[PDB]
């Protein structure tokens, strides 16, 4: 129990109306940069619109994804593997999603092969896969299980000298998962190794308030947290449940436009912050990535900060972005890998992300849509 | 005794019996001799071989542009059913709206429809959820007393203009409130003379069995000719993660897919000695199950027998097989949603969660891996 802990529970629901001032003012950027990053926005959009679930999946097996994978690192993509599995059910589930890490691991970390954890290959994890009752069990017990594995598997990428993320999901496992990425980061059998990662979702309410809690831990640990800033998932199913809990106030915005003012604002605390965290930007949204490239100022290094995406969604728009003839920046690709049968709710989650007439990789195809509507910065429009 | 007491029991006791206790029944009545299994795997095997041989999913965003689309498969002996996307109303305001959707709806198809009548002209499906605010929170009383009004009217519109009106079945908690509606529409002289009205079963249920014989003696006693749809069950993943949040020790769904394939085929001989009282509409696209039912009902047929359905942008390929004096001569109602994408995206879930699902028929069929022996493979062989 920390100060700054106490701003992340109180945030929980605060009321959407009050979240959103500090998170104006904090994604207002100069005209010069506006200007710019609407110059950016519009020559990436206008190349996108020259351009037009097997499509999801990298590979079946990780030795199946990992030779798929040479082409594009070549043109300055790396990639974040997820064996696809999630919200195990039974004890032998659970167990064969930690194997299944397991082996990624060692099969990931040889083909890494030294080149470390911004340059190299990493691997991502759900803890709903680890635990078979994740989302059903009282917290203090399920972390009490959880930490083993997982810090079991850190040993491991530490091992490799690889990158390991823990993804987001449900809202009501954020506070969970982030006294699980504390006790790693205090752990002195992983000293040395900054391939510890984690997901912060921009829809949530208390995203500023977990990201300033991350960046004092790293500061005072001593690791260099990645942090992955996405939008966020499961935005349908929070609803659904927070109207079922008869709540006024949800843990997430119900306008989009909030969303998309709070992963600015919150970039801008990253962007802060790149001597004690790893910002890692995934979206495929045009005028994002537009405004954090401007925001992120001329200064670049690999290992300052990454892009990412998902694979069979994003590298239209990256193709414009990575490369010395483009933005020279990198972008890490999410790569699930698996069956059919374990794709199932990562392919739910796709068609709820590309079907939704707010989603800007549906909006870029619509023909009611302009490109000026496109670039418009969301602090102007909100 | 309580009216139907020992009908409405049986459907109760069924509701969450052990999965191992339902199915012996259900493996008798759907076992088929051996020449006739032999004839519909002949059967399935030229469905599939003329499948493997050669957005989607709305038919308009309007009912106008949903019916001007419906002419080129009708004039083929297909039939039609409107489903105006929307459910799981938030507001009253939103139950009024979908209400009006309806209302429309069917002033629309009963234009079209121009006297054909509930078999060969087109039909109306509507969901409850869509109608009440809080259908899956409120008490029964007040959902039916403000729910059975609306359903009404709908219902006499329909009769009005001599269309079909069903009701589509959603979570399995709703069954019992839905089956009551239907009881109290089909005693309502108000109703007499329509036979339009319809009820959609689910087959992965526990329940399907009883349910059926209960909505087969309300027509025996109403005089309705009930239209009963019916389907394996859209809600699967959802039921199952229902039911292990509600604490349950037995779920009200099955767990083994081939378990919903012998509920439906047993299903299908119940609702095939019945035709005199009921109309079966046979919703799959699985060739093999299509293929069972087709050779279960036997060498008489005729237009209002039964029929099969399927959903538009799904089953087209396999009824084009079916339709039609050169094929199998039997007719297919197409289920058609009209809507735009601020009602669509919870279809598309169910939709992807059927079409991406390793179990699926409509999945196997492209796969590599999946025989076309495993395909016309008899499931009531599986379990017996
Ligand atoms: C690119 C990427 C995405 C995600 C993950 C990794 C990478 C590299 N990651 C792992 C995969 C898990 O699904 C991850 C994600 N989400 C999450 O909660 N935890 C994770 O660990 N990823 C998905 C990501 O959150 C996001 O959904 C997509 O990238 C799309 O967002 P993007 O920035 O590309 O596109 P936009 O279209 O500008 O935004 C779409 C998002 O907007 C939000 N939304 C939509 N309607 C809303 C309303 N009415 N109110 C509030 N917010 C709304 C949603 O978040 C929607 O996805
Ligand atoms: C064709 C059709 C389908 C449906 C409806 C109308 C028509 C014309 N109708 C309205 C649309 C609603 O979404 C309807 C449906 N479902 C429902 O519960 N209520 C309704 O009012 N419709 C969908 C239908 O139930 C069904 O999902 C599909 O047609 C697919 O079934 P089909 O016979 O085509 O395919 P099969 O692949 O042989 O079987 C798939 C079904 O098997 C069940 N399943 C899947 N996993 C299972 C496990 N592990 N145990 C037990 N059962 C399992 C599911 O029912 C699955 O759909």
């Amino acid at each position: 129990q920390s100060t700054l802990r106490r701003a992340i529970t109180a945030a929980y629901r605060r009321p959407e109306t009050e979240c959103l001032p500090p998170l104006v003012e904090a994604a207002t950027q100069s005209k010069e940069i506006r200007d710019a990053a609407a110059s950016t926005a519009r020559k990436l959009i206008e190349a996108l619109r020259g351009k037009h679930g097997e499509q999801f999946v990298t590979g079946e097996t990780i030795r199946e994804a990992l030779k798929r994978s040479k082409e594009l690192e070549e043109k300055g993509f790396s990639y974040s593997y997820d064996m696809l599995g999630e919200a195990a059910t039974t004890a032998a589930d659970a167990e064969r999603y930690y194997r299944d890490y397991e082996s990624a691991i060692h099969a990931i970390g040889k083909a890494s092969a030294g080149r470390g954890i911004y340059e190299g290959p990493g691997i991502s994890i759900k803890l709903s896969a680890l635990h078979p009752r994740y989302s059903r069990a009282q917290a203090a017990r399920v972390m009490g299980e959880l930490l083993p594995r997982v810090k079991a598997l850190a040993l491991l990428a530490k091992n490799y000298d690889i990158g390991l993320n823990i993804d987001a999901e449900e809202a009501d496992r954020l506070e969970l998962s982030l006294d699980l990425l504390e006790v790693l980061c205090l752990d002195g059998d992983l000293s040395g190794w900054n391939g510890m990662g984690f997901v912060v979702q921009a829809y949530g309410k208390r995203c500023p308030f977990v990201l300033d809690f991350i960046i004092d831990l790293a500061r005072r640990s001593g690791r260099r947290i990645m942090v992955r800033l996405v939008k966020g998932a499961y935005w349908d199913a929070e609803i659904k449940r927070a109207q079922l809990d008869g709540l006024a106030d949800f843990p997430v915005f119900t306008r989009k436009i909030h969303t998309d003012v709070s992963y600015i604002a919150c970039a801008a605390k990253l962007l802060a912050a790149t001597d004690v965290v790893f910002p890692q930007f995934a979206t495929h949204n045009a005028q994002t990535l537009a405004a954090i490239y401007h925001m992120a100022g001329k200064d670049f290094h690999v290992g300052k900060y990454e892009f990412q995406c998902l694979h069979g969604m994003g590298e239209p728009l990256y193709e414009e972005v990575v490369g010395r003839g483009k933005l020279d920046r990198p972008c890490r690709i999410y790569a699930p890998v698996g069956t059919h049968e374990t794709l199932l709710a990562y392919l739910v989650r796709r068609l709820l992300e590309n079907g939704a007439n707010s989603s800007f990789v549906h909006r870029i195809n619509d023909p009611k849509v302009s490109i000026d509507e496109l670039i418009a910065d969301p602090v102007e429009v909100v």
